[PDB]
């Protein structure tokens, strides 16, 4: 018989969101009058997924394959060099953009680019994928009572230490920076990343900065991108989506800069470039965006697009602002909510993250996210998406005032 | 500094496709004259990439996504299992299907739920996807002289054997078939099938069976599905693209099937069942097929869809049967063009498949694809696609006829 991937084994649960999903439905069957009434702040509930210059866009592009390179087509690749690099006086080159279908798919397969025996930091609580997939590589050993994985480096973020994480002593060779954090909702300042880059630079070490949810970052003294700081470019790669931008969940698309410059090193000690690894991987076990998706995220930098993305911006980040008040006023301990489109909130004295996930489905029906999901640092916590109407997050508010 | 994976320099070149498209590049620079006249032979050069069913149903999602699962929706997976299933009588349920964004990243990522140490037989020449993956994750030695890599079975399919491959002495673990074969055009009998659903289960083996140009087939008496072999579902995974058939290389949406029932082994000999593990990968590492496309595909399943999706067939076949009589006609050795959109062609005496590539690109200015490309076998052919317009296909057969 043919054996399997037993790193598959050891993984404690099922995929976070999917967990969800399962026991939401067992709920909806059970209760058919509260499925209803439902709101779903989990992984969120758009609307508009998708903005008029972008549904135009589509539209042209169905049309245009009517008539008639997996790296992606020139007019993304330097759009988005010319855009969020050149005009903000960052060095970074259109031919050092990989343009794939979403930053959860990136930040998965970045690992098939590295060997075994890499030190991997990760910062604790983050978006469960980074753990899930060095599991599932072989990266780890088993994990523990609270889902923490031998092996991996949990960099601790705690509101004692506003969710920023002390460099370590112990010396990373790959560290996952996720910026604005999810869950928490926090950001680095210019001279965290400067310590940041620092350590990387000296260890010769990978910061994998993930930055999907920059255009949210409202606080001008905030870093968007890795490569404002000097030096990133022997050191950094920077994941960027336009799916989890403007809520356009519709944009299934993303991209990772990976500069020329970037060296790891084989077994014999000797530097190798990570740019043409990841080329190689891209062009033989991906078969490349499409061009709808690819002239729909063109559309976002046209000056309706930027007009129709600032205004879904300030939508989201409006009911973030809503659900920081109705939590504060609740007497919940409330974090972000500022700088990114979801708010981090202490669980009321007695309950874990799943019994507060509990509670909230079966007294308030809404679906939230167990902070326990985000690792083991996430315990004691949950998360509630901004992605969603106005008029259900005013609802969602006047339920969490209402929670006795 | 950070260790890479190091089996990525085990691959003697870059992938054949993006090494094709750099020669010609070059070719078209130098020769400005010459890229006028080139006709594009080698991936192929499709003008309707989509039919009217398919930009219909695309249109109706892209407005549908204004206005308001990783498996796939339900409303794929059902018109899949009932379509290309049930109304054939195979035993396949939705659940068993797995919806992906093409058959080049599923048959590239399906080693993620397998471990290391297992025998893989792959079927030589074929599609080079599954040979460099096996060496990316590590299922290979180094490569020789011809780009044979040690420790993989392969499955010699020559004119001599009728391009049927010696069920092997050897007892392989993984067998990758593929049926219609790339680029052979050769068909698998039911005699044949059942032969390898015999070894596959009595070698308690996987049968990885790649159907892409299942659609192709004209001969009534060749399988489509290996499911239509009793006990494949105890030995069998399916891979079927929409994009590949019907030339809509625009339709980027593809399936898996992995039947409830079948099993791989832990290192302790016990049973593990792939649909669970594939499920988990499915979830974690991908994000989705976006509902544009598969809506798209969905509309593949309609009357009018199935009108459009045969006449493009037949219009390819076409092309293919024109192709198989210049070629004879001009005293080249032929096979296929009966079964799948390309033709499988003999070089001139004394010519390297490379050494045809760049007489056809020189003299004939048409990029074919070198046999070599598909492996060792492979050597002294090359591959024409059938995909691209009858006019220029008529262009093809005339410069053929004209080679000196």
């Amino acid at each position: 018989m043919a054996l399997i991937n037993e790193n598959f084994l050891k993984l404690k649960a099922g995929y976070l969101f999917p967990e969800i999903a399962r026991r939401v439905k067992a709920f909806t069957e059970g209760n058919p009058e509260a499925a209803q009434r439902l709101i779903r702040c989990g992984i969120g509930d758009v609307t508009e997924a998708l903005p008029e210059a972008v549904r135009y866009a589509m539209h042209e592009a169905v049309d245009e394959l009517g008539n008639r390179p997996e790296q992606g087509y020139d007019f993304l690749r330097n759009a988005i060099a010319d855009n969020d690099y050149k005009a903000r006086g960052l060095p970074i080159e259109a031919d050092e953009i990989f343009i794939s279908d979403g930053s959860k798919c990136d930040t998965g397969n970045i690992l098939d680019i590295f060997g075994q025996g890499n030190t991997i930091a990760i910062t604790d609580p983050v978006y469960p994928v980074y753990v899930d997939t060095n599991v599932m590589i072989g990266n780890t050993g088993e994990a523990d009572e609270n889902g923490a994985y031998a092996g991996l480096v949990y960099l601790k973020c705690t509101p004692e230490n506003g969710f920023v994480p002390d460099i370590p002593q112990e010396k990373a060779d790959l560290i996952y920076l996720c910026y604005p954090n999810n869950p928490t909702g926090a950001v680095a300042t210019r001279p965290q990343l400067e310590a940041w880059v620092k350590y990387a630079r000296e260890n010769g070490s990978v910061l994998l900065y993930d930055a999907a949810y920059e255009a949210f970052i409202q606080d001008p003294t905030i870093p968007h991108s890795i490569f404002e700081i000097e030096g990133a470019r022997d050191c950094a790669i920077e994941f960027r989506s336009f799916s989890k931008n403007g809520g356009f969940t519709g944009v299934r698309c993303a991209y990772v800069v990976i500069p020329k410059s970037l060296m790891g090193r084989k077994k014999n000690g000797e530097a190798q470039a990570l740019h043409p690894l990841w080329s190689r991987r891209h062009s033989t076990k991906f078969n490349g965006a499409s061009y709808i998706v690819q002239k729909g995220a063109e559309a976002l930098y046209t000056d309706e697009g930027k007009s129709q993305t600032k205004a879904l911006i300030e939508h989201y980040m409006g009911n973030a602002a809503l659900l920081v008040e109705a939590c504060k006023n609740a007497g919940l301990s409330v974090f972000g909510g500022v700088n990114a489109p979801y708010v981090w909130v202490g669980c009321p004295a007695g309950l874990t993250s799943w019994q507060m996930f509990d509670k909230m489905l079966n007294e308030a029906n809404v679906v939230i996210t167990p902070g326990s999901g985000f690792g083991s640092a996430g315990e004691g916590y949950f998360r509630i998406s901004a992605f969603n109407s106005r008029a259900n997050v005013e609802e969602v508010c006047r339920r969490i005032a209402a929670l006795k």
